[PDB]
């Protein structure tokens, strides 16, 4: 059983980024020169995934027009004779990668977004990648997680040791450590108060899910708006079969926050061949007072 | 004669920002949490301008959907009970500000973009603002320039002392200094070699133009694609009436370049009440090695 | 004072055409092979008008994409070598015609839509054309009305004799005939009861307005939703200066109704070079029974 | 093995409908008050199909916005208190129906569009429905064809008797009749000359295909542009397993042609609750002269 598909929820309101996210989801925010969602798709590609399923909401066109062919932009590029840039634009969606679109009509949360993709995933394991968790890993984090999935044939939840006083911001897993970095999960709890959290292992926006999850999602009684909690479906699933938590190696930038977006911008600029040296020299010599 | 209108060319390919500008013009790039074009519109508003004319090209919808009312986003905001954010979203286009759209069908340069707006400006003086020149001024730069225009009733070209070896990147003005910061222009030349440049005063993306400019634009024989050089029209205009260069005070970020975009991000983050303190402490303590 | 501008309110919900108008304004409905709004723009062009001002609302993109350039459609035509269809596509917006867009954020009616366009019209007389009134006239109706305006330099209201029992569907004018088909208006009333209507001359969706109309729209007490009844502004205007009603020659199809749209389709098909002869023969021989 | 999925190629350039199809695919053309593609989706729904796969090209947004939720149109309906029109709008995409989108970046024909959808169909039989073939059948034609598929578990090709001199416009099947209206196919040929055509049974835009078809599409030598002739893949398939042609009962309108579109408009108008009686009376009494 090989994972060839990834589901990307890309209806991010980005309240912490208004007004920038007025007309585009937060997953389209650029880090230096590349949208968050493209980093995420490239991470999926590095894990062997070739079918990208985008679950869109408002401003779907920012996502669609990013990955779909643009005749007008290739015209402008061809007209300016910019041949390297032409191939850069084509590489956003290589020929062997497919992009499919499905709608989440109402912003009803992650579990609902996953369930919307059910009949596009079919009877197949699949990745779920939240692009506002920007991850740097060697190899990429989803590639690490596909290694785990290929070995154990169990769902894999990406987790990270987080500060004990911040457990109210994370889903928190419980279980016994198995091998290095792998926890056989006995439970998952959504945003526990620090004094009740069963561990310091918080869920990050990376999952490999076996298709049985859809069955458990469908069984949940929804909330007020109709929200389905993916955590409740995961909790229900591990009662029936093995579910693993994987402590990935790498660095996370929480680009659901402006601070994390700024850290990501700084770190990736300093790795960017076009600007790294000049940007470092700028940080070293900048004046503290902005003159108007 | 009061300036109530501003023309914003917003068909920026952003070759230096591909792939981020695949589906949105470079003028929509965010600085922390606000698109460049919104900074520019706010600068025009600070100068008393109330009619915003956007000259669009590819991906016009990123611009239109930013300034036009969104029913879906206000629905999401109302559904989440986020009332301060609701007013933030409404303030993108205050009730007393109008936004009009006109097309530049082909990317044929700035003079062509200005001429496309002729019959929307009418027989009125108007501002031209290039949003990828991000300016910080107290008061804002266009407000400074409208002060000059209201006093002299002559076109005003925003200029800046630039390094002598970089004159090939700028239009360069010539003339006699009049009062503090004001040059009565005798000529303007597009991108001269350093050893021939008549001054070190380079044109930045800010203009106040009297409507006679349209006549001079129309008189120009176009280039290969049909490009019209605004510089040639300005050169032609000053032969007939007074045209002034204004040395504004403030700081410019060249956000047509990735480096300038990064400097702008850093400087405006350190002024941003939500992140300034944490971002400074991050810059002070960050590790030099990114761990994968 | 020549009329060079026309205002086209194109926020038509087409409740009578749902679900067809789900994602497109009713003014984009095709008559045989051409949208209603393109018939209206061609009528304006025949009257010498060269600036088209579209007051958009919901689904603005169907209108914008129709009149703006499309590279992808021209790439598909180019790839199929289909040549005459290129001149046809280019003819949708000839080089000497400008298209400008302004938003009516809330669908508040015709008088309000006219006021939204004020700063695009400036201090100029202008046509107002409701495209869901499809008019066939030789010469075109707006061309007839501009001839009237050029002769009298007064606002012109298009009218037609309507059945006496239908006056509650129309604005109804009153006055005295002055030359063949020209009424010097003494009054206008919005939707009178038949037994109270002062004439049988009902207003159709064609106007030539002098810019004094904007001051009269502002003087109006708004309706409960904020509507400004254009009829009441015309009533106010004619107290200060001459306003004329013009009994145009030609045929109207009320394409605000499904029945008028079908009649229009039949009549224009029977004049269409490609289908007229074959469609008439089909209407002559068609079987009344539809086999299922 | 039930058919739950239908593939709708909707990249139709509608060269015969320009300029109407400038900004909208021909499959969005309305018949009275409903787009062709919605008739096609309703026919699929009547056959028990619940996953609609749209293979888009140029102007994908007209198709997407038709089937996806619109908050602004529902806000305008809500503000006008128009209630039954809400159920009508919601009925465009009922809760139990999923809409998925895949791109055909280059307009390379039907067989190629079917292969583009392969990974959305998976290992499942599927319907293929060309919406510009408007079919009226009681029960609907795809419902008739699914009954055939459920009975024989073989691919089903929709066919109709066509005039012998028109075979160069059709794929033409050959075989032996097996039950009323069912032909066990021995061959199929794309557009034979009349004197060479093996039958008068022409293929219409309705198919039920088993997923073995994808392997046969891949085995085909591509056309000069990269096209894959679906007819040749069906010819290849029937050498390995049973393929049936089904002579449906009902009436076809070729809405790839302006004349068929007009006939469809007339016939469906004459069955429409709101206009049938009044439209028939207009056709009976209409004057042949159009007054200008």
């Amino acid at each position: 059983l090989k994972v060839t598909k990834a589901v990307f929820p890309v209806a991010g309101l980005g309240t912490r980024f208004l007004p920038a996210t007025k007309a585009s989801p937060k997953e389209m925010l650029p880090i230096v020169d590349k949208p968050l969602i493209q980093y995420a798709v490239e991470e999926a590609m590095a894990a062997g995934i070739t079918e990208m399923i985008f679950v869109t909401g408002r401003s779907k066109r920012a996502i669609e027009d990013h990955f779909d062919k643009s005749y007008e932009i290739e015209a402008e590029l061809q007209a300016r004779g910019k041949d390297k840039l032409l191939e850069l634009v084509r590489s956003i969606k290589p020929s062997h990668v497919d992009c499919f679109y499905v709608r989440q009509p109402e912003a009803l949360g992650l579990g609902h977004a996953v369930l919307c993709a059910e009949k596009l995933v079919g009877d197949n394991p699949f990745a779920v990648i939240l692009a506002d968790d920007l991850l740097y890993g060697t190899p990429p984090v989803m590639a690490q997680m596909i290694e785990v999935f290929d070995h154990y044939h169990s769902s894999v939840i990406g987790v990270e040791e987080i500060p004990a006083q911040e457990t109210k911001s994370y889903g928190i897993v419980d279980g016994k450590e198995w091998e290095d970095s792998i926890i056989k999960m006995s439970g998952i709890v959504e945003k526990p108060e620090p004094n009740v959290a069963p561990s310091n292992l918080g869920v990050v926006g990376r999952y490999v899910l076996k298709p049985r999850i859809f069955e458990h999602l469908r069984a949940l009684k929804p909330g007020a708006g109709g929200e389905l909690q993916l955590t409740d479906a995961i909790q229900s699933l591990l009662a029936d079969e093995q579910v693993l938590a994987y402590k990935y190696h790498g660095t996370r930038f929480d680009c659901g926050s402006k601070l994390g977006y700024l850290k990501a911008t700084v770190e990736f600029a300093l790795r960017h061949p076009e600007v790294a040296a000049d940007f470092e020299e700028y940080l070293r010599t900048r004046s503290p007072v902005l003159e108007g």
